[PDB]
């Protein structure tokens, strides 16, 4: 008949209007009246209604109107948020005990099989604690995200059922507490409440497998092969594939495969090398998606530079050629000792050489690396001799092409690591800042945590130091109790992570504690800011650490580490900390207790995690003032929105600034509207020079147990900037070349 | 600030959306609510709205947007009348006499001149008789146009004040009345009445001029030339720039000027024809407006073929060709003899002459023109010798082309007029159904009203004779009170207007009189009812005109006419009328009493007021049963609402029906829904054999003392029904062989 909508308990009425902004106006409560207009939303969200329509799409429709609106006056956010908000709040239950019920209790609609999406431990945990817990939930945290947090937040992490969405965002972390704090409900609500006001947030496999029936909370995947073989090979091959089940990142360790044309004498014939081996991986880093389809499975292929399928190796990833001969679904890295830095240094020569001829050579490094080379290099058994700045030539050629390989330094690694007294680290993860301990035997696996900054930051513009070593503890005992709960997809992960024992910390968004602390990014206080934050997060997690290890003891093999010889992370960097602190009570109860943990620091790069919590990307700074924002049928720009709360405080905004900072690419400094400390305030990466943000990863890196992130950013392709910064970040002794190198259009 | 609109007390409000579908479904009560919808109606208003709009643009718009709608289902026209008409009735006053008040009171805005849109008479009868009159007056009848025809109805003829309508439709018909019925009221209750129940209407100089200040009631003006001189030429053209001031319609005899070549005794020089004063007679037609610019001035030129510069003048209105030798904004025409005929007929030769070599010429006709045409064609006097069918191919080569020029037939209207005492009809107005006598001292004026006819049409689908010549006496009441106010704007006007009288009464609307009668246009009853209509119009146009001579005396100039002598128009078609009515007595009250009026009965095209009541144009059948509207932003196909009033109700109408005529262009005979009955009640003109409408005309036009508009309508260009076609209207004896010829694309 006429145009009816469908009303949400599943009924139909006539279109009227008012209904509308009768809901967005209550909705609008304790904002700027002056810009706030419900009628302009209503009127684009009529501009796509039509008949037999049901009314949630109405209210998303409206909630993205808003979120295209938001340029007009900043509070559309803090609108579009609760109307998005307020739609799954009407929608879904209000108590958390039954939303677990319909969760264990789900079915598959065309299999009768009783499917749970939570175990049945989880269940027994609520339903004796659905009492105290029901009443410890606040669901007035869920009108603080973002909305772009959210619909990020929504699409993906959510648990479903049958494509509706049936969890609240307080269930979800609610239920992670529960997943991780089995017995104890204290360590559920103070991790509860310290989750859901943003302070720290768990990892993605976390946030997925929490409770549920399969609990893989892990994130972190370091795999050697087992064997220069077609068994090893392809066991290597069926690991990888569970690990990429179960939602993890796998970082592989191929050095030890024999190259192009080496004898084979089980079939008398010679070897094709890696290039059809790396596709096979390839295809495999297709079909294998990681968890419900919700991330592909991505691996990290790392390399040492003596391999004589190396050029081969880094024309792998590219765009055009056969297709053959290229594998570009995969991330490829070089794990660089310091002879092809020398060699690359002094113009000299530099042998690619085959692991079957030269036996056993990835697993030393240093000067019995250089000895051990040399030694092999003067025998007249390495088969290609090649000038090494070809062969750095080749690098930058693929680096300023694609950004792969990734960069990272074999003796540096090795030798500035706690876990040196069981061998030779041969690789690293996906990401790059997890630097572990492989074998055979033992597959690395290792815990994250992002901890966020700029809710530490106080009124004062003064940062809260002793907030942040607090929480860190909480931290510390939420992934030592999460290593115990763990279900291991393969054998071999059980005994390294139970005999080892490492975790994983890193920050993210310091370009807003930057900002809300109100420094320049290369002043003097921005590197006196960084420090003292990582000797906190260092001290605390070391104290945390610590009282764990009074309390059950230190790890299987803590007694042979450099920190049961006194020697920290500092001392390893020789720098000397300030005196923020007092390291020698710790180093006292460290020396009379140890730790329970082996490697503790670790910055990731937090992609989801702060593009759900609406801060930065980890350590670096912003790419442009302007960001840009993916909505349907409107893909359009945002500016940074503390530029935006000062600009409107100084008067300077306007409503052309956008129009004016569209020309020039978030580069607020080519204006004539300034005051001349948001030049300062507000640098563009772009206009920042590498080698101070490069200095300022030495200090920090310095004060960081594993390596870190480092997005490098540069505009134009230019070798000498490139060669230097490699050069200056292997001189400043960092673990990490590079992870991208970025060039903006 | 917000979006405000300006509601039409001048103030600003939110938009508050159900105001609108608050109001629709308020003036929807009576419709079918099945299809009546007001929420596409609000949708489409609401793609248009923005901030700071005036609410009647609201309205107005609202009323499109129905009318755009309209051909889903046929009461949303019923719909946008009333929201168009509700809002006009909103608008302006109540009262009709403080209307009139701020008419006579109107103050031209920037020099202060007391300007009055209605005279000081008009406000006195209606100051002294607004009690009686004001009661009068219903409302209620304003609903009942037609969109189309109300928008038509308000552009142009309802008066403005500023740009801004200030009256009501009854307002400005009860302004009629008292314009014309100027002491008496009962009369003008009656004629209000009787007007605004749609049963006849006036001409649209009498809607214009009404009781205004300038009373120039007159349409129809027949001009001559004073004289063969520059003073006889540039006096004409000054009287015919006064007549096309006052809103009239100039039809011009420019027979007796002489031809290229000549000489002029004065100055001792060759004249150069008739183009170059054609052209001057088209820049005069295209700056003179008729009015305020409501229509533009046009003037006919009628010429006897017999001319010399007759093959110029038939090459003068096309489209290429040299700019200095066309005058397109120009209506030409053919002043035809029998001796054309004749000599066109047996391929025979013809006479181009110059009227000062042979003078005397146009005023004669008939065998007296073939005698002294025979008498100037002997004495080799003649300048040019052309043979016949020559010049024949050369008209239909213009009446191909462009449709002009008209073709009249100069015997048969000198032959068969009632102004045969006073010499010769020379020519006929632009229209071409007055044929009255010119001179040098008499200009020829004449007065129109246009009667319905599917207003007389009763339930039974048998018509109503007694009333329809009731409303005739009514009519000719109302024209003959009309000549005795007019204000003639030369002094020649007046001299002819009052000696010979004469009225003008032309029916529209014969194809609705025909379904609505529920009978084939080509059926034995179709023949049988127009003539049986138009002796009831004739018989009671003689007996009005009979009444008032009994009351005030016949005409000036009676006894000689054809009518004292007891030969009315039809023994002059030799064609004895039928038994429905007693003509013994009419011409012996006749004989014993005169008539008032000399001419009675002329059938005009009447294009506008068709348009305002929503009939076919006068008699000719519908052009196709799909017929297109002109909407801002869309020209769209509305079907023919009496077929389609047919169809709903024998069910073979559906929802793609319109698109099934759409490919045929109004030819409903092709589909194979048919219950071929519609085939012959709903005929297309293309459809329908033109011989037959001439028979139609020959009967019909046998039984009015003037002649009638004839639209000749067919397909394609084709020389033997066109001369076929002009030899068989002379065979049946026609005043008028064209009008136009229209060729569909
Ligand atoms: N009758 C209606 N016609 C068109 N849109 C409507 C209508 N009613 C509501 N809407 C719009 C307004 C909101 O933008 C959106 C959701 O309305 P909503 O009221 O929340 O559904 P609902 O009526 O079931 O919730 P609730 O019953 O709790 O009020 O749909
Ligand atoms: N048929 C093959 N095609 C391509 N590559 C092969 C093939 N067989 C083996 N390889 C590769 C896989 C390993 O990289 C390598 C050795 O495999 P492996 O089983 O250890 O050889 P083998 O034991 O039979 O001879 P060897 O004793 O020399 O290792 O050669
Ligand atoms: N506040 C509004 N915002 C947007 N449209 C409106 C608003 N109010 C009325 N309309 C629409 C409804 C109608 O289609 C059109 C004209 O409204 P209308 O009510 O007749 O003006 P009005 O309010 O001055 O008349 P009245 O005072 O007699 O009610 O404008
Ligand atoms: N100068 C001119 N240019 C063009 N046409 C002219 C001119 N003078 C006269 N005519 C035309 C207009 C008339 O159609 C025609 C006669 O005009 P008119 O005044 O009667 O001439 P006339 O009286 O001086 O000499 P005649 O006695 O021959 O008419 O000649
Ligand atoms: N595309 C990616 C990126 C990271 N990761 C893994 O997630 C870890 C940290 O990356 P991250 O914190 O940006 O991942 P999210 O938590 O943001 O999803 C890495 O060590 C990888 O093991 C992944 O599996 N797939
Ligand atoms: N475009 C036109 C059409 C008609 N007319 C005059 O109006 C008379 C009848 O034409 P009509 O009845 O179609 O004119 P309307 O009343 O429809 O405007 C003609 O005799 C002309 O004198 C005109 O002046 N201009
Ligand atoms: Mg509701
Ligand atoms: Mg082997
Ligand atoms: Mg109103
Ligand atoms: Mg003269």
């Amino acid at each position: 008949s006429h145009m009816h909508v469908i009303k949400r308990d599943g009924r139909q009425e006539r279109v009227m209007f008012d209904k509308i902004t009768s809901r967005i106006q209550k909705l609008c409560y304790g904002l700027n009246m002056d810009f706030v207009d419900p009628a302009q939303i209503t009127m684009k969200v009529i501009q796509g209604l039509y008949s037999g329509v049901t009314t949630v799409e109405l209210d998303t429709l409206a909630a993205e109107t808003a979120a295209t609106l938001t340029t007009k006056h900043p509070d559309y956010a803090i609108l579009a948020a609760r109307i998005a908000v307020s739609n799954l709040h009407k929608e879904t239950k209000k108590v958390f005990s039954d939303v677990m019920e319909d969760l264990y209790n789900y079915i598959n609609p065309h299999n009768g099989k009783h499917s749970p999406m939570v175990a049945k431990s989880t269940l027994d945990i609520v339903l004796a604690n659905k009492d105290r817990l029901n009443s410890a939930i606040i669901y007035d945290r869920d009108f603080s995200y973002n909305y772009f947090g959210f619909k990020t937040l929504e699409r993906s992490y959510l648990l479903k059922i049958n494509g509706k969405v049936a969890e609240r965002p307080q269930h979800m972390l609610m239920r992670v507490s529960v997943g991780i704090h089995k017995e104890d409900i204290d360590a559920a609500i103070e991790t509860y409440n310290l989750l859901s006001e943003r302070w720290f947030t768990h990892a993605s496999p976390t946030l997925f497998n929490a409770g549920t029936n399969r609990p893989q909370l892990s994130s972190c995947f370091l795999l050697s092969m087992k064997d220069d073989s077609i068994e090893g090979i392809y066991d290597t091959l069926k690991q990888c594939a569970l690990i990429s089940k179960s939602a993890g990142g796998i970082g592989v360790a191929v050095s030890c495969i024999r190259a192009t044309g080496s004898y084979i004498a089980g079939t008398n014939g010679n070897s094709n090398g890696l290039v059809p081996m790396l596709r096979v991986y390839n295809n495999t880093a297709r079909y294998v998606d990681q968890g419900g389809n919700k991330r592909p499975g991505a691996f990290a292929i790392y390399l040492e530079p003596w391999h004589l399928d190396i050029f081969e190796f880094l024309d792998l990833k590219k765009n055009t050629g056969k297709e053959e001969q290229r594998a570009r679904d995969l991330f490829f890295a070089l794990w660089i000792p310091d002879l092809f830095m020398k060699r690359v240094e002094t113009n000299q020569d530099w042998s690619l050489m085959c692991p079957n001829e030269c036996p056993g050579l990835d697993e030393v490094w240093g000067e019995e690396f250089e000895k051990l080379y040399a030694s092999y290099e003067k025998q007249g058994r390495v088969r290609k001799v090649v000038k090494a700045q070809q062969l750095w030539y080749a690098i930058i050629e693929s680096q300023t092409e694609t950004g792969t390989p990734y960069m990272l330094y074999k003796d540096s690694c090795n030798r500035k690591s706690n876990q040196q007294n069981l061998g030779t680290i041969k690789c690293s993860n996906l990401c790059t800042e997890i630097v572990e301990y492989t074998s055979k035997d033992e597959v690395a696996v290792c815990n994250l945590a992002s901890l966020a900054l700029n809710m530490y930051v106080t009124s004062e513009h003064t940062y809260d130091f002793k907030k942040l070593a607090e929480v860190t503890k909480v931290v510390v005992r939420n992934l030592n109790k999460i290593i115990d709960i763990n279900y291991y997809p393969v054998p071999e992960a059980c005994l390294s992570n139970k005999r080892h024992r490492p975790i994983g910390i890193g920050v993210q968004g310091l370009a807003d504690a930057f900002i809300l602390m109100r420094y320049p990014f290369e002043s003097a206080e921005a590197q006196l800011l960084n420090k003292q934050i990582f000797e906190t997060i260092y001290y605390g997690a070391l104290e945390a650490s610590c009282d764990l290890a009074k309390e059950q003891g230190p790890y299987e093999t803590y007694e042979g580490s450099p920190v049961s010889k006194g020697i920290l992370q500092y001392d390893m960097w020789n720098v000397t900390p300030t005196d923020l602190w007092d390291w020698k009570v710790l180093k006292e109860k460290i020396a009379k207790y140890g730790i329970r943990n082996s490697l503790l620091i670790a910055p990731m790069p937090t992609a989801s995690t702060a593009q759900i919590l609406g801060n930065n990307e980890s350590i670096e700074p912003y790419t442009s003032n302007i960001y840009t924002r993916r909505v349907l049928s409107g893909e359009f720009q945002i500016v940074n929105p503390h530029l935006l709360k000062d600009l409107t405080e100084r008067g300077l905004w306007h409503e052309e600034m956008k129009n004016q900072i569209i020309a020039c690419n978030g580069s607020i400094q080519s204006i004539p509207e300034i005051p001349d400390d948001l030049k300062q305030l507000y640098k563009t990466v772009w206009e920042i020079s590498q080698k101070t943000v490069l200095k300022m990863a030495a200090e920090r890196g310095a004060f960081i147990d594993q390596s870190q992130s480092l997005n490098i950013h540069i505009a134009e392709p230019n070798y000498g900037k490139l060669t230097s910064m490699h050069f200056y970040g292997w001189k400043q002794g960092l673990k990490t070349g590079m992870y991208y190198l970025r060039t903006r259009p």
